[PDB]
């Protein structure tokens, strides 16, 4: 899952879904430097810090 440098953001907001849709499963599914991270509603690609 985590291969690229930097860290995923901490997100303290969630949708009320047991199985929200993932736009990515690992970092290499995301373009550029972006990491695959637990977002507010399923996995998503984020610019890391």
């Amino acid at each position: 899952v985590s291969t690229k440098p930097g860290s995923c953001p901490i997100i303290l907001i969630r949708c009320a879904m047991l199985n929200p849709p993932n736009r990515c499963l690992k970092d290499t599914d995301c373009p550029g430097i972006k990491k695959c991270c637990e977002g507010s509603c399923g996995m998503a690609c984020f610019v890391p810090q």
